[PDB]
């Protein structure tokens, strides 16, 4: 996260870290046994880390649970990042408490102008490189589809939305990938892509979760 703030330990209780010997992407806990992330975060050998603040210090509220199964969206296209969404099943259920909690799925899609909360452990610099140990947060608005398509001509599908600031300075970044965009108490996006981080006229592009609720519900009901 570029241009954000330190969240506070466990104030984002649905945030997870995906670890494959190192933190590599974020995710969102949607019930005691399932995590939502980005399909471009796919790898074999994922351990899910819940209740994290400092990802380099065991502080005592963590739960570390291996993945039993990964499910990339059937229509995921890695060239265009269309349908950039994956489900991860945990080997055992998490214990939900004040520090580890699930986030609701949306019933309707979020509105342009809504201020959302984006979080993660990704790079904090534009170019240059500095990775935080503690979770970072950013408030950012949903942009109009018109402005999104103007920023990224020929590249935005109906399964993507833009959030952030056309002036630059504040954005998600590499290592935030897979993490949540929460708007009005629901998971409305997944950190997906963008041109650089926090560059003028190049806002963040997010997977539009409201288009995937049927797929999520049917997949959880069968696995
Ligand atoms: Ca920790």
């Amino acid at each position: 996260i570029v241009g954000g703030y330190t969240c506070g330990a466990n104030t984002v209780p649905y945030q997870v870290s995906l670890n494959s010997g190192y933190h590599f992407c974020g995710g969102s806990l949607i019930n005691s046994q399932w995590v939502v992330s980005a399909a471009h975060c796919y790898k074999s050998g994922i351990q899910v880390r819940l209740g994290e603040d400092n990802i380099n210090v065991v502080e005592g509220n963590e739960q570390f649970i291996s993945a039993s199964k990964s499910i990339v969206h059937p229509s995921y296209n890695s060239n265009t990042l269309n349908n950039d969404i994956m489900l991860i099943k945990l080997k055992s259920a998490a214990s939900l408490n004040s520090r580890v909690a699930s986030i609701s799925l949306p019933t309707s899609c979020a509105s342009a102008g809504t201020q959302c909360l984006i979080s993660g452990w990704g790079n904090t610099k534009s170019s240059g490189t500095s990775y935080p140990d503690v979770l970072k947060c950013l408030k950012a608005p949903i942009l109009s589809d018109s402005s999104c398509k103007s920023a990224y001509p020929g590249q935005i599908t109906s399964n993507m939305f833009c959030a952030g600031y056309l002036e630059g300075g504040k954005d998600s970044c590499q290592g935030d990938s897979g993490g949540p965009v929460v708007c009005s108490g629901k998971l409305q996006g997944i950190v997906s892509w963008g041109s650089g981080c926090a560059q003028k006229n190049k806002p963040g592009v997010y997977t539009k979760v409201c288009n995937y609720v049927s797929w999520i519900k049917q997949t959880i009901a069968s696995n």
